[PDB]
């Protein structure tokens, strides 16, 4: 867990304008948040930049957790393989507001970071899902309590963040 070139926002969240992805293979982190569907489809977003990097390792293993378990609830979470990128991948399912799915959920969707110490994370809910990029920021930095080392690819968000925040 040795993250540098990070925005301290509070005592434990912190910022960088960085790809995930680039931010796990530097880093090796204990543990890589995905921002996930409940079915574990990994997307355009960070979900398929992530299975990108460990070469389609990360949805073979999430294709069967599913046949077994079934889908994931909105804002519930499940620990797999972080792969090559990470000790542990957590896929967390923020809700999906351009499907009409509940904002509120955005709470209980960070409440998952709460088990565990440091976090490599995305704001969750804030790209395909739709959630307000600010919003999302703010239920993070109210909800978490442990260390989130937050990756913002696209520079012209992360500046929007910083500003108002
Ligand atoms: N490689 C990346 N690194 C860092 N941040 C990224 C990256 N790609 C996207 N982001 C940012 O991460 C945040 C989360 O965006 P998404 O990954 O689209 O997540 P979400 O909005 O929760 O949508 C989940 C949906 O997207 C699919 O990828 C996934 O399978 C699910 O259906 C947004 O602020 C987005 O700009």
């Amino acid at each position: 867990n040795s993250f540098s070139g990070y925005l301290k926002l509070t005592d434990n969240v912190y910022i960088k304008n960085a790809d995930i992805v680039e931010e796990a293979k530097k880093v090796k982190p204990t543990v890589v948040v995905n921002a996930a569907n409940v079915y574990l489809k990994h997307g355009g977003g960070v979900a398929g930049a992530l299975n990108k990097a460990t070469n389609n390792a990360m949805q073979v293993e999430s294709d069967d957790y599913i046949a077994t378990n079934g889908p994931l609830k909105v804002g519930g979470s499940c620990v797999l393989s972080g792969h090559n990128l990470a000790k542990h991948c957590l896929h967390v399912v923020g809700p999906n507001v351009n499907k009409g799915e509940d904002i509120q959920l955005l709470k209980s969707a960070y409440e998952n970071f709460n088990q565990h110490e440091v976090l490599l994370a995305p704001l969750l809910s804030a790209g395909i899902f739709g959630a307000d990029p600010i919003h999302s920021l703010r239920v993070c930095v109210d909800t978490v309590r442990t260390n989130v080392y937050l990756a913002v690819f696209d520079k012209n968000l992360y500046d929007k963040l910083v500003s108002s925040f």
